[PDB]
């Protein structure tokens, strides 16, 4: 309906950056409300678009600088602020913006997908659990789930 | 009087962007519609702020060629495109398009010089080269 768009928004951004390398972060609420990660952003409430958010994660733009946080069908707000995780199961030689992602999926249902700067590989991350190296079938189908 | 941060916004937009001679094409609508224009672009409906105004502009990204338009404190729409204007030169595409909107509406149309980084306002078919932040600042209290 509309979460058909909005989900080939989304893919069309991740993969767009991942052919690239440039890191992102992203993270959809669900049930568990984020309301205060969002008041760390830079706040938007703009319509889902795979420009915009292309546009979001520049690699030094004033925006990139953290997490975009998605409800409703909204980017609530860019550059957001996350909380770390001090997992062992974090492969380290990486982070930050790996550590943030299962760092909120810790304390939220919600759904997060990293790109990694370094490599291009896309992740997700859910209820502290990190998926390194996705395929854009895999990733489709984790997101058509949700 | 809430409207300063916009103005606040847009001041700092553009005298970031003029700095790093990033051009730019930043319309605000007042009185009559855009709502052609608008269509003609992505939508967004966002709030306005100096750094979502800043990110539309880097030259890399699908959002910076074409206008943003502005509707009451919202950026509507980015990557628009503005009828260009047929006059009497050798200036930019991003002029003509700045001159062009300002014959057919009231807006106010801000831009940034690729080549220069110098200021420029389109208003009435008018197009006032050469600003200062303070000028524009002024200028910008086009709303009251």
């Amino acid at each position: 309906e509309a979460q058909q768009k909005t989900i080939e928004a989304i893919t069309k951004a991740i993969n767009y950056m991942a052919k690239r390398r440039i890191g992102a972060l992203l993270t959809i609420e669900r049930d568990t409300g984020m309301g205060d990660y969002i008041e760390t952003g830079i706040p938007l409430n703009a319509k889902v678009s795979s420009e915009l958010l292309i546009n979001i994660f520049i690699p030094n733009t004033p925006l990139h600088d953290g997490a975009v946080i998605m409800k409703n069908n909204e980017i609530a707000a860019a550059a957001c602020y996350l909380p770390l995780s001090e997992s062992p199961f974090i492969s380290k030689e990486l982070g930050t913006r790996h550590r943030a992602a299962v760092g909120i999926s810790e304390v939220t249902d919600s759904l997060t997908i990293i790109v990694s700067e370094e490599t291009g590989g896309v992740s997700v991350a859910k209820n502290g659990d990190l998926h390194r190296e996705l395929t854009e079938e895999a990733l489709k189908e984790m997101l058509e789930a949700e």
